[PDB]
């Protein structure tokens, strides 16, 4: 990571270039360069990165993840003081609270919604079961009911909830990560009953967010389901859209999951000071908000004197309904096991690879599991950076050249205890025992440089191959 | 600390003896002495030397310290597998969570009850009002109403909250320590009305715990608050008494701090597997809990196994009834400060030293301040310890010296990294950097050993003075 700029990283589906509107302002205040990406797989390369100690200094998601993140030592703490907290709603500081502590800023409250185009449904279905009917005479007419992403259970998530699917049993505010509700017959009846769909040809296996989003802006579909961050694509869409309260299954609201969208401050970033002002006082303000709300709209945001001016719009209303009907996710490390094992159940059912229930009796105790965790950035290990090679004294052609480091903290106590003698002799007088990170592999290396004008000279270095914790007095 | 034993330290108003029958049975399964001990000052003694990395192996103490104990780093971790944890009521366990790990082991409920001699009050007012005139006509028979331990505010805290007093505000499940409720008018009542009863000579400032015991029970007094640990010097006691609801005042019901006694594993401690084995097997079974009963009753212990047969006693039952009209006290690190202050607030007031609401004014501001925290053990720092010279070879007496080692974790991270060189010469090819925890300053000492026969050596060794961290390659 590089001292003196701020790289952040969120999803490409969100608003990156209004971020990078904000970044450029913070620009011109301070100097530092804000750099806004979206990788793919933003929420699984994060701790790839961030466990070798790079990555980015700044990393949005919603706060599900966090809780994993938080576990493996991927991220500080922050420090708002009182009157910063104060400016946000207090159950968007408890979704990224962890073990007692902040570990992201809260922005922005997320939730599913349904999504339907005024001119071909002006009065859309309340409940789910009403759709295999209107699919009928949607297709009568070359258009379809619905389309939404089957590929990531977020989206079908709402309507396994329905009938009394749950992750991990919410009760005297703890989760109990062996207490499961994904093959209990709710979830049963909400995931067949979309393979039902899918079987009935009302709904393709196959159908993913962009096939989705596709459909419904070129208004081939009457419906979708969304968050507030596709908004933005279907005003300038054709398209006559509402936005409304997802439909009941079995009789029962569909159960979105809530995620509030927050940014923490990666553990090994030497820009924390940095990230803490771009975040405190330049993103969450009103124009801070609202520059990335102009790009992909946030939904109900976290601070409150943004969301008062917000609140009165139909849309947002919606998307709260929704939020109070849902719950909000969990953020503990399960979590990630808990998504990965839906989704293989959801994926497996829809293109008939296995049955309902053959499928969830497997994401049952795959969401139980124990999972392999990020490796914590504090150990013992290698670095990799660029340097420019130099003579101290002669004027020469410098080279970039990839060297690696040593760096960590090895967990064992150092300690030092006196030895006894008789002998007259000299001695150390202590033994002891400390553990360094060091090089234990490397191999020599040799570069030529050019000099203005004599002569060539080679400079030799080592290149570190590994490191591990040794006994200081080798 | 020493390895193969176990020191375990206990309040003195507690069944110790009991305890140490528990300890004889394990004894006697493993071979591992048991010592119990009942220092005074124990809450504030075990931080003490337990930052210096001694003390006991295990503490015991009601849960509201505990916060403060986990948060300096003083106690280990505890690992309960489910079938452990489901044998205790989880309310017992939630009080021992700290930021999401259980930090001890629960065993018994604790709340004050009114503890009346049912031969001079056969009916117990239900109100605190009605004390002074009831106090009136006992002292016209040479007795007195009531009498308690004015000097810690554990004691008169049930009177205190009453009327509104709240140490620091609680909503969402979490406590906010800057809203603190000593000197609103509820608290200010409440303490006001105590400094009534003493200035009205219905009451004495200067009454104590063993002033109050020896008062009930040589059946002086009519009434005393305590807890259950009491109860067994008033059976042997000539009273015949009863164990009832606290009294009423302004209307409202007394609300007792409810306490769960607990016991942690000093993190510094090599004996956590066994001290693990001693509580899970030994103490918190039906036998180990009824060994401890007899000495000293525990109240409404956190075993369910053990708690279902003691609930069948109108003493057991009072002290719920009034665990539930109070509230479960905090165990945030903040509570060693809220007790400072008000024990300073109620002496104060009592003795005439200052007014109400002068004495709590200054306790309002007193339980938000920031305090010193018990330093981390893990840090570099000198250990005392004392070993026998010997010469490795030739037969001669040895000595018992006292001497000191360094030991502990230094802070900075250490690294390597390579140097270039063009100097055909040798070179250390590395930079680096480590800390080590090693003696800063130290003096030389010499012991003369007696040999059989031939002839007096004289060992040195240095003794460490002080140690600090540093740099590996110095
Ligand atoms: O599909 C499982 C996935 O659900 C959530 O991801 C959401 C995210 O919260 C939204 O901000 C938006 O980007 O869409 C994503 C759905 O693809 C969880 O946050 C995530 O951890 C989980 O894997
Ligand atoms: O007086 C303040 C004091 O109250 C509590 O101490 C109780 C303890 O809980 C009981 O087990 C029994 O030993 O009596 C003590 C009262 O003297 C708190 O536990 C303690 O932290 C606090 O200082």
């Amino acid at each position: 990571i590089e001292e003196g700029k701020l790289v952040i990283w969120i999803n490409g589906d969100k608003g990156y270039n209004g971020l990078a509107e904000v970044g450029k302002k913070f620009e011109k205040d301070t100097g530092i360069k804000v750099t806004v990406e979206h990788p793919d797989k933003l929420e699984e390369k994060f701790p790839q990165v961030a466990a070798t100690g790079d990555g980015p200094d700044i990393i949005f998601w919603a706060h599900d993840r966090f809780g994993g993140y938080a576990q493996s030592g991927l991220l500080a703490e922050i420090t708002p003081d009182k009157a910063f907290q104060d400016k946000l709603y207090p159950f968007t500081w408890d979704a990224v609270r962890y073990n007692g502590k902040l570990i992201a800023y809260p922005i922005a409250v997320e939730a599913l919604s349904l999504i339907y185009n005024k001119d071909l449904l002006p009065n859309p279905p309340k409940t789910w079961e009403e759709i295999p009917a209107l699919d009928k005479e949607l297709k009568a007419k070359g258009k379809s009911a619905l389309m939404f992403n089957l590929q990531e259970p977020y989206f079908t998530w709402p309507l396994i909830a329905a009938d009394g699917g749950y992750a991990f049993k919410y009760e005297n505010g703890k989760y109990d990560i062996k207490d499961v509700g994904v093959d209990n017959a709710g979830a049963k009846a909400g995931l067949t009953f979309l393979v039902d769909l899918i079987k009935n040809k009302h709904m393709n296996a196959d159908t993913d967010y962009s096939i989705a989003e596709a459909a419904f802006n070129k208004g081939e579909t009457a419906m979708t389901i969304n968050g507030p961050w596709a908004w933005s694509n279907i005003d300038t869409s054709k398209v006559n859209y509402g936005v409304t309260v997802l439909p009941t299954f079995k009789g029962q609201p569909s159960k979105p999951f809530v995620g509030v969208l927050s940014a923490g401050i990666n553990a090994a970033s030497p820009n924390k000071e940095l990230a803490k002002e771009f975040l405190e006082n330049y993103l969450l303000t009103d124009e801070g908000l609202e520059a990335v709300n102009k790009d992909k709209p946030l939904g109900a945001v976290a601070l409150k004197s943004y969301e008062e001016e917000l609140a009165k719009d139909p849309r947002i209303a919606a998307t709260m309904e929704n939020a109070q009907k849902g719950e909000i996710m969990p953020n503990i490390p399960q979590m990630s096991a808990f998504w990965y094992a839906v989704r293989t159940a959801v994926i497996n059912a829809a293109s008939g690879r296995q049955t309902v229930d053959e499928a969830l009796k497997d994401a049952q105790t795959n969401a139980a599991a124990e999972f392999i965790m990020d490796s914590d950035p504090r150990r013992c290990m290698r670095h990799h950076y660029v340097d420019s090679i130099s003579h101290p004294l002669y004027k020469c052609s410098s080279k970039m050249v990839l060297l690696a480091r040593c760096e960590g903290h090895c967990s064992q106590a150092s300690r030092s205890e006196p030895l006894v003698s008789f002998s007259t002799v000299l001695k150390q007088p202590f033994r002891s025992s400390c553990h360094c990170c060091r090089p234990q592999t490397s191999k020599l290396k040799a570069l030529r440089l050019r000099c203005s004008g004599g002569m060539r000279l080679t400079a030799t270095y080592r290149y570190i191959l590994s490191c591990h914790c040794e006994e200081c007095n080798s």
